[PDB]
């Protein structure tokens, strides 16, 4: 073929409800104006995408990319191109493919999405049992990918969970929960921060512990 086709240098970062673009571009840069774009994951048909001769085939995409699935074409003309896919969710997460055809001439690339879902404000249970053990448990709803729980003390000193749990909700999103036991008197405050370590961000709640 006298073209390539490229895809991003890294994974395409999108959070649920979001919208996501999955860019890619022919090399040299030359039109693509009136070229068969295709998006697909797994099989090539029922493809996310679909155009041919400047026209989207609705017929040959899945039906659950159908009517939220949109070329982005503002520099076609220079070869590059992008299917927006709206209100991302956790199942769009994997793989694409980007397959540009003109008559025999065909080249692919491969675009990563990567989805993100920040969770609530994390809740610390306290419970104090058998003779002056504190039992903290760390409580938080919505996340996407597994997110990372870290406790600290308030001097910064982490320390692991006795226990976790992970479990995800009907749209694929992570409710965590995590159970420290407390062995001290001078442990002052606790918190639990829970992290999103795609987004690189994270949510902390800090409680207070009784003599």
């Amino acid at each position: 073929a006298p073209f390539d086709v490229i895809g991003p240098p890294e994974p395409i970062l999108a959070v649920v409800g979001e919208d996501a673009e999955l860019p890619c571009r022919l090399s040299p840069n030359v039109s693509a104006k009136g070229m068969e774009l295709r998006w697909f994951r797994e099989k090539v048909s029922p493809a996310v995408f679909l155009s041919r001769e400047g026209q989207e085939q609705e017929g040959e995409e899945m039906a659950e990319y159908r009517g939220r699935v949109s070329l982005v074409e503002d520099h076609i003309a220079e070869g590059s191109v992008a299917v927006r896919i709206q209100e991302v969710k956790a199942s769009d997460d994997g793989e694409y493919r980007c397959f540009f055809r003109q008559d025999e001439n065909y080249e692919e690339a491969i675009v990563h999405l990567k989805v993100a879902a920040l969770g609530s404000d994390p809740h610390i249970s306290m419970k104090v049992q058998e003779s002056g053990e504190i039992q903290l448990e760390c409580t938080s709803v919505g996340w996407y990918p597994e997110p990372q729980v870290q406790w600290q003390t308030h001097r910064g000193e982490e320390f692991p969970s006795m226990s976790e749990s992970r479990n995800p909700d009907e749209e694929g999103l992570f409710t965590v929960r995590a159970s420290v036991i407390i062995r001290d008197s001078s442990m002052k405050n606790v918190s639990c921060a829970i992290r999103n370590l795609l987004l690189g961000q994270e949510k902390e709640v800090e409680v207070s512990i009784p003599a």
